[PDB]
């Protein structure tokens, strides 16, 4: 199953909404992360560059995929494969933003 | 401002999330809705052909847009611009659909 969250569209992309998948990849309750920006599922192995075309891609408002290094609450990291997209209404303007997360690591093999 | 709310995938695509101003055009407050599946929002004169193209698309899971009269719970009627679309993985399944509502009343 896929984590998807919702994040506002502006100052910062604040979570409004994880659905429970979000919770069994990331460890984390949905009460731990509403009102947090999702960068604190980084960590110091994280790709820069990756993390600066998401901030680009969020910045202007275009949808962008990465597989990104991530890591679980207990620190457990894992590969996240995430799709970002604009929530838009008819006359344009960007309403949220919504974020897909697949855990590709071979945790076990 | 426009609403948006947010669906599960299957199951008859029940409500797990909505915004401001969802409350704001409709009347209904977030504890009232979670759960239910959208169509609540329709009444005695929202248009039967309206209503199945959106069925169809939702089953084929396929963005669509339609201007379809709803009623805020008041029941008073409203002109709602919708705009619904999947939410994907990137192998192609349906987590959620996205629906977003104007007043254009
Ligand atoms: C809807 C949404 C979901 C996001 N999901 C993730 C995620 O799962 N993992 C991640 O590392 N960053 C994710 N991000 C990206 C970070 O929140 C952040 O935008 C990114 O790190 C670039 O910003 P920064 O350089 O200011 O940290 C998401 C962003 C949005 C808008
Ligand atoms: C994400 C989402 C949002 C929807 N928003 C509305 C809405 O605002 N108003 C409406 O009349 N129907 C809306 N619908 C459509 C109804 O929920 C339902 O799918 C439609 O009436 C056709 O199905 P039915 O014949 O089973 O009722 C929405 C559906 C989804 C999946």
């Amino acid at each position: 199953a896929s984590g998807m969250v919702v994040t506002d569209a502006g100052a910062d992309q604040p979570i409004v909404f994880v659905n429970r998948a979000f919770s069994t990849i990331t460890g984390y309750a949905p009460n731990e992360v509403l009102g947090r920006n999702q960068r604190f599922l980084q960590g110091p192995q994280t790709d820069a560059a990756t993390v600066a075309r998401l901030r680009e891609a969020i910045a202007a408002a275009r949808p962008i995929q990465e597989r990104i290094l991530n890591y679980r609450k207990d620190g457990q990291p894992f590969w996240n494969q995430l799709s970002i997209s604009p929530v838009r209404d008819e006359t344009g303007n960007v309403v949220a933003f919504v974020g897909v997360q697949t855990d590709v690591t071979a945790h076990h093999h």
